[PDB]
């Protein structure tokens, strides 16, 4: 008698929508009917949180049972094709009874920040699918699709298992409106294609929700409708994508790549995620999905919303144990803050991070004068340290303020030490698309370090930033220098404001 827990509806439900959390990959098990039951559904999907291509999902898992058995396990990743994005599976390829067969996955690298500006681009790639195993139901001991016989029966079938077929995938991404529609073809040796699903889904960020339509309800194996594909463009200017679906009844699970061609396209970034280093004052990129008030830290998830003004957050993320400081509460599509380990008294490889959800291009507004208010943080290097942590006193706090001339396409900025009266920094840029780029100054004699003491002085630093939020009605940037006479690095954002 096998006990297995009642899944109501409601639960499988539930169960199918957290698949939909972006990631940089996903890979599920290929089932194996246990002597005991006659139906087993793809149930282990794990998310991928890895960030090298060359390691494969639970391919070290599988060689461990293969090894014992003295089977054979082979791979395929379409990594003589693809830059950005791996997707298929790891089999072993004798196997037969009980023991693991494998994997089937996708992941990619460097979640895309910058989308191609406009119009059709065509992507083509491949897929694969594992299915589920079920005795009572539908599948032919003879299957002219698959080899052998009984496939999908005891074990799931997989593209691996295929005669003399190739599994090509076509897409048709919409930039100017965020849509995407494609089709997932078999081919056979006579060079004879066949539709086996088309795909329709939205782009938010650089990630994709929609659906995978079956062409034939007939097909005992990939017969069922999907409302739940979910994947990503990955590469720095949206080379690539890759993702999944979930067929609804779980009785498929299909990974699918896409890959666009050379002709050089113009670009528009749609997320600012990047973190400066206070230790070497260098910048680098953090992975992000289109959620600013989300941080990716070892492809883990950390929530920046909180109740207060601005919230410390600690997660604990592959023994390292992380904290952040996330601001702010009154800003909707940006965050800015403080990020370390937690060495338990100490604090580990500290650095500030700024993210952020661009304004699109032609939302920017071409004319008019506006206030922005927020905060910012900071750290100087000469000898000593100065900080500046972000607060909410408008009056005398750490205040970022910004005038912005959207006819003029000028940002001017001042950033003030706390209880102080005259900017610390000012910040003169040039608006050229969603964001801006100019330079950051202290005065000509600089600001104390704190009450013979040496004081900053810094001259035109490069600072980057950008408008984020559906009307621009949110900025943020950043700067960072590194010398022997001192060194910067600083972020910030600021709200926009009315008049009373």
């Amino acid at each position: 008698v096998n006990y297995t827990d009642e899944e109501t509806q409601k639960r499988k439900k539930e169960e199918l929508d957290k698949l939909m959390e972006p990631a940089l990959g996903y890979v599920t098990k290929i089932p194996v009917n246990i002597p005991s039951v006659r139906k087993t559904e793809i149930s282990e999907i794990d998310t991928v949180t890895d960030e090298s291509l060359s390691l494969v999902p639970n391919e070290d898992k599988l060689r461990t049972i293969a090894n014992e058995n003295y089977g054979s396990v082979v791979t395929k990743s379409g990594s003589n094709t693809m830059n950005f994005v791996r997707s298929g599976y790891t089999i072993d390829v004798v196997h037969y009874g009980l023991r693991d067969k494998g994997y089937v996955y996708y992941k990619g690298v460097h979640p895309s920040k910058e989308l191609p500006k406009g119009n059709i681009i065509v992507y083509q790639g491949e897929w694969d699918f594992t299915s589920n195993a079920d005795l009572d139901a539908k599948r032919p001991n003879y299957n002219p699709e698959f080899n052998g016989a009984g496939a999908g029966q005891r074990v799931g079938v997989t593209s691996a298992d295929a005669k003399e077929r190739t599994y090509i995938s076509k897409f048709n991404i919409d930039f100017s409106n965020k849509k995407l529609n494609g089709q997932l073809l078999t081919k056979t040796k006579e060079n004879q294609e066949k539709l086996r699903y088309t795909v329709e889904a939205n782009i938010s960020g650089n990630r994709f929700r929609g659906k995978a339509t079956a062409t034939d309800k007939t097909d005992p194996i990939l017969g069922k409708d999907s409302e739940h594909l979910e994947g990503g463009l990955y590469g720095p200017k949206s080379e690539e994508l890759a993702g999944k679906f979930v067929a609804h009844d779980k009785s498929l699970f299909a990974v699918f790549s896409g890959k666009r061609g050379n002709d050089v396209l113009e670009t528009v970034k749609i997320i600012d995620a990047s973190k400066i280093d206070l230790t070497t004052f260098e910048s680098s990129e953090l992975n992000n999905f289109g959620n600013a008030n989300v941080l990716i830290i070892d492809g883990q998830k950390i929530d920046l919303a909180g109740a207060d003004f601005k919230n410390r957050k600690t997660v604990d993320i592959n023994g390292k144990t992380m904290v952040a400081i996330a601001c702010c509460s009154n800003l909707e599509y940006m965050k800015f803050g403080q990020l370390w380990q937690k060495e338990g008294e100490q604090t580990k490889d500290n650095s500030l991070f700024l993210q952020g959800e661009r304004t699109a291009t032609d939302k920017i507004p071409v004319g008019g004068n506006y206030k922005y208010v927020g905060t910012w943080d900071a750290l100087v290097s000469k000898g000593t340290n100065w900080v500046a942590e972000a607060d909410n006193n408008r009056e005398s706090g750490y205040r970022s303020e910004f005038d912005v001339n959207f006819g003029d396409k000028k940002v001017s900025g001042k950033l003030f030490d706390k209880g102080g009266i005259v900017p610390v920094f000012m910040i003169n840029a040039d608006i050229k698309g969603n964001g801006f780029t100019g330079t950051a100054n202290t005065t000509d004699t600089g600001f104390a370090l704190d009450s013979q003491h040496g004081n900053a002085v810094f001259s035109d630093i490069k600072v980057n930033g950008g408008f984020y939020g559906p009307t621009a009605g949110e900025l943020g940037g950043q700067f960072h220098h590194k010398s022997d006479n001192g060194s910067v690095g600083a972020v910030f954002g600021a709200k926009r404001q009315i008049e009373k």
